[PDB]
């Protein structure tokens, strides 16, 4: 064909640009029209961090803060994972930082104090995750930890199940580079619930955080 069929016809494909640098992909991110939900989102999204990472970690989506801030792991989620972070002794330097899809999927009820954020479908997530295959191959983590059921369901498949696998280093073959990967809990889900609960599952973010770091 004068124009071939291929890959470049499906989500976001053509418009990850040829590169693998972070700064060039991200411009390029800002232009995506992979799938619907460009629209309403304020700006895509893209990870943050450097290639040297070895480190990476991928949330589902902006939020209501990151879609305003331009910048991933920014709201009180965010602020959780710093603690966490933390007590596992992670360095920030040592992270690239992003999630599965890079627009804000969203509503608003009368009275609400944010934007509430809503799950992207399965067809989103795959429409979108040419970017994710682009930043791996441009990092080339040592481990991805997979943070909630959006993300860990990108790159383990449609049926895994965190709540089953905690604790886990788990690699599969389609994978760009074999990385490690863990799934844990999104920070999100440690804000509410009562304080025993909560705390029980902080420890077992860190836990799950102290893994993927001793990789
Ligand atoms: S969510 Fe991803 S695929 Fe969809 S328009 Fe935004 S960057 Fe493109």
């Amino acid at each position: 064909g004068l124009v071939p069929r291929g890959s470049h016809m499906a989500g976001a494909q053509d418009f990850v640009p040829h590169t693998a640098d972070l700064a060039e992909l991200a411009a390029a991110a800002g232009e995506c029209r992979g799938c619907g939900l460009y629209r309403d989102a304020t700006q895509a999204v893209f990870g943050a961090g450097g290639r040297s990472a070895r480190i990476m970690m991928i949330g589902e989506q902006p939020g209501d803060k990151e879609d305003l801030a331009g910048l991933p792991f920014v709201g009180p989620a965010g602020r959780l994972l710093d603690r966490a972070l933390e007590a596992a002794d992670i360095d920030r330097d040592a992270l690239y930082v992003t999630n599965a899809v890079k627009h804000f999927k969203f509503t608003r009820a009368a009275g609400g104090k944010r934007r509430i954020s809503k799950t992207p479908s399965r067809t989103e997530v795959v429409a979108c995750r040419p970017w994710l295959i682009a930043e791996m191959t441009s990092v080339e983590p040592d481990v991805v930890v997979l943070l909630g059921a959006t993300a860990a369901k990108a790159l383990l498949g449609n049926d895994f199940r965190v709540t089953q696998h905690r604790g886990e280093v788990l690699h599969v073959d389609d994978v760009p580079g074999d990385p490690a990967l863990v799934a844990t809990v999104h920070p999100s889900s440690l804000l509410a619930g009562p304080k025993e609960e909560r705390e029980s599952a902080f420890a077992g973010l860190v836990d799950d955080l102290r893994v993927a770091a001793d990789v």
